[PDB]
């Protein structure tokens, strides 16, 4: 399956992600696990320290690979054919799990990034369009990295948010983006549930059949979430809870 | 961790082993899958279809390891080193599990087995005692196999029973016998478990501390119980459960 994980926050959200696809490692051979967040450390929440996710070359930075895919001055190529050399983009963190790195985006400083744009754009292509295997990438609340291309091939778009207002509105937002893009599922997992209020709050904007799951919040997760990995290893608190969070994913993704 | 499955009914108890089994996958980079048990088969549970199970050669019909282990005519060996040969002796149903069938002995034909049984025997110690990796052994309610030695080695001693008199005393004598033999920590899983009434039976002769878990009885196990699998897939509706009583197992191990 394709999965796209996104909200604001950073590391809540792609606890989420990496915990959904430390899961999925049991359903499938090989997982793509896509870090298009630059603001929180995919690898990780994965279990690699904050130093070996980072000694991973992003895509942004392959600039060998980039000029061999779009072209080496002048000649120009809108569409780099990049799904048979992916294995170059990343590294296996395990047997079964290969973690990529988009890297940062020049928000825009005159120069021209055309070229590592349309290379970026060209992986997550491959990833969803082309790959067989399954696929997890965890973004930003904006989703910038999707296109209706692209949304064609995603399963599920998953908003990770808390329960308050600000956050509630950030997650009908991204439903909206992902809605006009095309993509045909969107559901929510909500993370750092406190009180009872606050998920009475929840039910009262959101529907009920569109929660995956709710996560409650964690004493041992603000002072302990750098050393025993996360909330997928069998002695967290949330363990099964996390279980039964992808259990309705998958019967919902058929 | 070295876990040891016992009781009676066959595959109903061969079934929480085999969800156990594909539950550790996770934590675990090797498991020796034992089927201790001739009456019920384990790999099948466990993903294999029975025949694929049976192709797997059986401990007993090893001659040629046998004569090499234990001495060729006369040259008798009471203390068979095979620790080293584990590999020779089964077959790896995938990257992790590597299963090994005991196989039947021969209750007792006026003919000397004393070989065959020391080999068995030389296979189990190895495993409990020399082998560093996580072994799961699943057996019938006389727990035969087991001896003080290998006893020590045991981190725990899983009884599955259903909820009823007869199968609470299987349990009870189950336990008597492990505790006999120096194991530990017995624990209990009770399974087939149909109405509320039952529970309570199991709360009147069983003490809930020593109660890992309570699996429901399945209408969709008893009418398919040979195509998906078992309890183990994301799909099965003891999925969860079947995780909340991993969990338990390692908080309880440590
Ligand atoms: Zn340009
Ligand atoms: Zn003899």
């Amino acid at each position: 399956m394709k999965l796209a994980v996104a909200g604001k926050g950073g590391v809540g959200k792609t606890t989420v992600a990496a915990g959904l696809i430390k899961i999925m490692a049991s359903d499938y051979d090989k997982i793509y696990a896509v870090d298009g967040d630059p603001d929180s450390c995919l690898g990780q929440t994965l279990g690699l320290s904050i130093e070996e996710a980072y000694a991973i070359t992003p895509l942004i930075e392959m600039k060998d690979e980039i000029r061999e895919k779009t072209g080496d001055g002048g000649l120009l190529i809108l569409n780099p054919k990049v799904d048979g050399d992916l294995d170059k983009y990343g590294r296996y963190i395990d047997d079964k799990i290969f973690l990529i790195r988009m890297g940062e985006i020049k928000k825009g400083g005159s120069q021209c990034y055309c070229r590592e744009n349309s290379f970026l754009g060209s992986v997550v292509s491959a990833l969803f369009l082309d790959k067989k295997e399954a696929v997890v990438m965890d973004m930003g609340a904006g989703i910038e990295h999707l296109t209706r291309g692209t949304a064609k091939a995603v399963d599920m778009m998953i908003a990770v948010i808390e329960p308050n207002l600000n956050s509630i509105k950030t997650g009908l937002n991204i439903e909206k983006l992902a809605g006009d893009l095309g993509i045909k599922k969107v559901r929510y997992v909500i993370n750092k549930v406190r009180n009872i209020k606050e998920e009475k709050l929840i039910k009262k904007h959101l529907p009920e059949d569109k929660i995956l799951g709710i996560i409650p919040y964690n004493e041992l997760f603000i002072e302990l979430s750098l050393k025993g990995e996360e909330i997928w290893q069998s002695t967290n608190p949330a363990f099964v809870n996390l279980h039964d969070i992808y259990q309705k994913l998958r019967l919902e993704v058929g």
